[PDB]
């Protein structure tokens, strides 16, 4: 007997069962279900997830909220998170344990390719692995027909498809575009730990990366010397990646489509970004 | 594509198959995932019977020589490939499908993202081969996702397999229900494997004791552990010419934790350069 959905209101379900079965009753009524994953302390770059999800014809939205340790106290505002959610009309919540999405410990995993080593995975070598692993499991308790995240975080992005087209998963993935500050800077929850001269110098991320894209009409080398001038003009700011590659993160074509992507930590805070770029 | 039912219909594309059958499930017909490599006995028929005998049941029997689940050279050149013989038995079983996938469609990629199994794949079969069970819950997670069957049967002949696949399903919420075959013997009790063809007369007549050993042991259990164990080995050291590489008795679940009354028995043995494996349910107590 599937459990209690009420239309139009933010339904919130904390086992696994309880939200597979609710989604496949709720696709046989033609919905389309969407699922946007997170990890909760949720801000505008994430309600731009679930707006992309909404705008879907027939859509059900499913945000899940799960701190997933395998990926690492990390922020934690339940009921503000809720009300963000019902505020956009988002009508299923998916809020597992631990213990309910890992009953057995960690056992079978996805071990990801060689990208999972690289860029974000020289610091954290075993991010990306935790990343697919909590991915692979929602999807499959889910079951939606297209799956969100941020361009923000662009190597997890690029690595999820991966993970789709590698074990054959019939959903689709929609990257969205990052959602920044008045001046340029990624949203994101570190953002409010950068003391005043610290956020005055992260601006320097997303200033480096629109120069880059705009001095590549002059080549892939004039973009990547006005993105590390810019870089170079900060105080305060360790970088520790600025790297182009083509958009699916293997080696920079001679022309074409690639992604500009840099890291850098201000202090004790770690900044990402990252940028299409056109070469010529 | 075309799918003319009461009829074997052949798909060697992914796209091919994950549309019929999802096509299928959607006309109400339940959908039974066989996943085989191929070169077919009465082992793999039982698995198609019970799949079979599921009520409103389509068939899908897959035959994949999985390169993954081999190491090198060696084993995967000389695995018996015999698809004439395949393609009529499941015509003769009223099979409506099976999916016979290239190596190129299966793995355009390489060796990309795959299955990271649990320790059990470091132990007993994959002792010796430590990437063999990666090689199976990758391209058996691969087929679950292809196929979105149902239920999905697998033979008790690999045990570990079957639970390292119970893994796999249960690890990653896979929504599908594993269902474990009992074992297809030969009228001396000999299980049957593709492997058996490279016994001669006489090593054929010397594996009889891998099962007579498993079912002694299976009877002296009311005694004990160490009756059971040591009434299989008399057996197995009875008979000429079987080297036994392990003899373990295990937890039905294999993994961390103690026998207790409910167990798994597993022999893995050689027979010249034929490595046959065995495996029974045992109680002790009982
Ligand atoms: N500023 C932003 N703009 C757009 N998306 C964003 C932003 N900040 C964060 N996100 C996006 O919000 C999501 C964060 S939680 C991801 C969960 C996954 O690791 C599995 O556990 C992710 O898709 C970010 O790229
Ligand atoms: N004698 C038997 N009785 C019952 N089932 C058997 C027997 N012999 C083999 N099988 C069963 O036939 C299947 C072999 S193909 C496994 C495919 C996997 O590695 C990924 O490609 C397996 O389910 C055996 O346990």
């Amino acid at each position: 007997a599937i459990p209690a959905f009420h239309p139009g209101e933010l339904n919130v379900y904390s086992a696994p069962g309880d939200v597979a079965d609710v989604s496949r009753a709720l696709r046989l009524t033609g919905r389309r279900v969407m699922l946007v994953p997170t990890m909760g302390a949720l801000h505008e770059g994430h309600l731009a997830l679930v707006r992309a999800a909404k705008r879907v014809p027939g859509s059900v939205v499913v945000v899940s909220i799960f701190v997933n340790p395998m990926q690492f106290a990390y922020p934690r505002t339940p009921d503000d998170d809720l009300a963000q959610l019902r505020a956009e009309g988002v009508e299923i919540a998916f809020t597992p344990t631990t213990a309910a999405m890992y009953p057995d410990g960690l056992r079978t995993t996805v071990q990801p390719g060689p990208l999972a080593a690289e860029l974000e995975g020289g610091p954290r070598p075993t991010h990306f692995a935790g990343v697919l692993t909590v991915v692979l499991k929602l999807l499959q308790i889910v079951r939606p027909d297209r799956v969100f995240f941020g361009e923000k975080d662009y190597q997890q992005l690029v690595l999820i498809r991966q993970l789709v087209a590698d074990f054959n998963l019939d959903v689709a993935v929609v990257g969205v575009p990052t959602v920044r500050e008045a001046d340029g800077l990624a949203m994101s929850s570190r953002n409010r730990y950068l003391d005043p001269a610290q956020r005055a110098a992260a601006v320097a991320l997303s200033a480096a990366l629109t120069a880059a894209a705009h001095a590549a009409t002059a080549g892939a080398q004039a973009a990547l010397d006005a993105a590390r001038a810019v870089l170079d003009a900060a105080p305060g700011v360790a970088v520790d990646y600025l790297e182009l590659r083509d958009i699916g993160l293997g080696p920079m074509p001679l022309n074409g489509s690639g992604r500009l992507l840099v890291a850098a930590r201000l202090g004790t805070t770690r900044l990402l970004d990252n940028i299409a770029i056109e070469i010529g």
